[PDB]
């Protein structure tokens, strides 16, 4: 059916990674030939879902933002649901939504810690897998809140298991890559090993891999507690040695979520998606 060349061509970024030794690409801006995926996945009439959590004072601001840009440049063309998680469903803002937009709300027992909070959406991602988001979309993402679309962010990140490359370390050598380096955690990475530092604010694929990731990332999470230690950066630890383990299909470039308080090199030609101030 489709192949990589249809789509894709890593020569035209030669001074950037596009491929990877494991055969899958690192979509950047120039790269990638949106119009023919667009007619590629409408004929499959594909639906991608979105997931986002957003408990305590993150709830009615940031999720503003979040959805408004979403619903604005987030698979523009392909049916979209949106599945919000929140603590107090007053907080939901009201957006209106464009064209094939649709979203469902769930109320979610916030945690105590703020770690546990964002390490939980593992747990909670996976059972809405399970119970309705498998049956309802083709691909998912899942995303935190405290970020804003800029730009298109289309069918090009589609794949079956979809990683982020953290824009602060993309460039930089493994060694000092911020894993977990304490091998009592099921996150440890040890130095010289290592592909790429992966941002756990996005991932994505088919439901089938989202569950595999959020459930090996919290068997992972719930084996260093039972141990009391906590990894480095918490779920995104966990994400960077699932990913390490299980190589993503499709990487994203740093422009598909990019910290402007770095600059703007000239790697960066087209910023779709950027941080929120932390
Ligand atoms: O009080 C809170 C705490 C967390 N979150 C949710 O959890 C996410 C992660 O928290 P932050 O965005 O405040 O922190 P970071 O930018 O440091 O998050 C990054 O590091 C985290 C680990 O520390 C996770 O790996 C996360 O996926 C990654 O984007 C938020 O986007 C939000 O969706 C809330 O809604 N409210
Ligand atoms: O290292 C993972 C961690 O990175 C944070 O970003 C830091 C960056 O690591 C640091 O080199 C730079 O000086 O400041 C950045 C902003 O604090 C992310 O904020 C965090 O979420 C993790 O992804
Ligand atoms: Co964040």
């Amino acid at each position: 059916k489709l192949k990589l060349s249809d789509w894709f061509n890593p020569f035209k970024r030669p001074e950037v990674v596009t491929m990877t030794k494991w055969k899958a690409p690192v979509v950047w801006e120039g790269t990638y030939n949106r119009a023919v995926l667009d007619n590629y996945y409408a004929k499959q009439k594909i639906t991608v879902g979105l997931t986002v959590f957003a408990v305590g004072r993150y709830i009615e601001h940031y999720l503003e933002e979040f959805l408004t840009s979403a619903n604005k440049h987030f698979m523009v063309g392909h049916p979209v649901i949106f599945y919000i998680m929140v603590d107090d469903v007053s907080r939901m803002p009201l957006i209106e939504l464009g064209p094939l937009r649709s979203f469902k709300v769930f109320k979610i027992k916030p945690e105590k810690r703020w770690q546990d909070i964002s390490m939980m959406r593992m747990k909670t991602i996976g059972e809405h897998i399970v119970a309705h988001i498998q049956h309802e979309v083709d691909f998912l993402f899942c995303m935190d809140v405290d970020q804003v679309f800029q730009d298109k962010f289309g069918v090009e990140t589609l794949g079956e298991s979809v990683a982020q490359l953290q824009a602060w370390w993309y460039k930089a050598d493994p060694n000092d890559f911020t894993y977990e380096r304490r091998k009592e955690s099921a996150a440890y990475i040890p130095f010289g090993e290592g592909d790429f530092y992966y941002h756990a604010a996005i991932f994505g694929g088919t439901p089938t891999q989202v569950l595999n990731i959020t459930q090996e990332c919290f068997k992972g999470i719930l084996k260093d507690k039972k141990n009391d230690i906590e990894a480095q950066w918490h779920d995104e630890s966990h994400l960077n040695k699932y990913f390490l383990l299980n190589k993503p299909t499709k990487i994203l470039s740093p422009e598909y979520c990019w910290d402007y308080h770095i600059g703007l090199p000239a790697d960066i030609k087209l910023v779709k998606m950027s941080w929120q101030t932390k």
